């Protein structure tokens, strides 16, 4: 029954999944000043020509791309990260206004929302079983800031009409995930969890310093999907993140 109101939101989390209070729980504030340069981090080499995209779902928390995994056709390798991890899929965190959306801050700067392209480490076979290791997932996330328009992002955001209540999934074969991707792939790196539950600490993120600039009209049809099922009271689906974590004992490397 977790969501993001009041009643059910971030601050309820740790009553149902302990984990909440964790040792390595994301998002966090990414302090610029002390990241540090980590010169042996290599380049990222994100490896998409041959995405297979599925479908999109609205699961009641945000909308879903979906891939297909079954074979090593999407993946990311490099930067931090030992051997290849597979896109599974891809979803965003918004806000209801420009200034809050992305669950990362920069210097405490919130960006309108935040791209999440989750991948999962091969080596564990599914990825029920990755998200059960403290290096199974790897989640690229990349911030969105109002500006110009983001062409690749067009087809997400004209599809969104038929997926507006929870449980509501349409047919979204042949999207390039390519066209999400700002031009530097500059990133910061830390070891955190997944930022909904079940809040699991299996997740290297990789989170990209160059943010896309999506079009106000593009973030606002975001806020026009709804949190509730088809026939139920209408609820905006805004403000679906989970603010900063405390950072612990944790280092963010940069790659720049
Ligand atoms: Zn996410």
């Amino acid at each position: 029954h977790w969501g993001y109101g009041k009643h059910n939101g971030p601050e309820h989390w740790h009553k149902d999944f302990p984990i909440a209070k964790g040792e390595r729980q994301s998002p966090v504030d990414i302090d610029t000043h002390t990241a540090k340069y980590d010169p042996s981090l290599k380049p990222l080499s994100v490896s998409y020509d041959q995405a297979t995209s599925l479908r999109i779902l609205n699961n009641g928390h945000a909308f879903n791309v979906e891939f297909d995994d079954s074979q090593d056709k999407a993946v990311l390798k490099g930067g931090p990260l030992d051997g290849t991890y597979r896109l599974i899929q891809f979803h965003f965190h918004w806000g209801s206004l420009d200034g809050q959306g992305s669950e990362h801050t920069v210097d405490k700067k919130k960006y309108a929302a935040e791209l999440h392209l989750v991948h999962w480490n091969t080596k564990y076979g599914d990825f029920g079983k990755a998200v059960q290791q403290p290096d199974g997932l790897a989640v690229l996330g990349i911030f969105l800031k109002v500006g110009s328009a983001k062409p690749g992002l067009q087809k997400v955001v004209d599809v969104l009409d038929s997926i507006k209540t929870k449980g509501k999934s349409a047919d979204f074969t042949n999207f390039d995930p390519r066209g999400l991707l700002p031009e530097s792939l500059d990133y910061w790196t830390y070891p955190g969890s997944l930022t909904t539950p079940p809040l699991l600490e299996c997740v290297t993120w990789i989170v990209l310093k160059e943010p896309i600039s999506v079009s106000s009209e593009q973030v606002l049809k975001f806020r026009k999907l709804n949190f509730n099922g088809e026939g139920e009271p209408e609820e905006l689906m805004v403000d679906n993140w989970r603010p900063a974590q405390p950072l612990k004992n944790r280092q963010i490397k940069a790659s720049f």
